[PDB]
């Protein structure tokens, strides 16, 4: 596992992560408590941003991954997004990551979500890969549940193996 003094390496060189903070912020301008983001001891804790898709059952019977329908969605943008119960929603992060040919990724969600039964989906990144995330919360509780925008929601873990890969994500 990469840590902390790399991750920043790997910002300010090769602009791994963008926008990048290089230590926890754990506040808002204004000194409101957020989740916190920003790069942790061996990881690196990502935002979520303010544009959600909340999955609605209505009009459809199956939910067939292979077709994936935008129109099984509404979209919403504010500050907190509200996840119906035993239900889920995607969004995706502030940040923006490209991926070096030697590095994988997992990510896992923060105890502040997964102590209240939201837990956070975020599959692999793969090397050469550029993006933004895409987030994925199962409210696994029978209420209503928050997700507040632009404050932590997940931590990034970083691996770089012993041999460079034959074929990467771009090849």
């Amino acid at each position: 596992i990469k840590s902390d003094k790399w991750i920043r390496r790997m910002a300010e060189e090769h602009k791994m992560i963008e926008p990048f903070v290089p230590d926890q912020v754990r506040a808002a301008e204004d000194g409101r408590r957020i989740v916190s983001y920003g790069t942790s001891s061996y990881g690196y804790d990502i935002r979520c941003a303010d544009e959600f898709k909340i999955f609605t059952n209505i009009n459809s019977t199956i939910v067939d991954p292979k077709n994936f329908d935008e129109g099984s969605f509404v979209d919403f943008k504010g500050d907190v997004c509200i996840i119906p119960p035993n239900s889920f929603a995607l969004a995706r992060t502030v940040e923006y990551f490209r991926i070096p040919r030697t590095v994988l990724t997992v990510c896992l969600g923060k105890s502040t979500y997964a102590r209240c039964g939201i837990i956070v989906n975020v599959t692999p990144f793969e090397p050469e890969w550029e993006g933004y995330v895409t987030l994925e919360f199962s409210n696994t509780t029978p209420l209503p549940a928050k997700i507040y925008a632009n404050e932590g929601v997940a931590q990034v873990l970083f691996f770089e193996s012993d041999e460079v890969c034959d074929v990467s994500y771009a090849d």
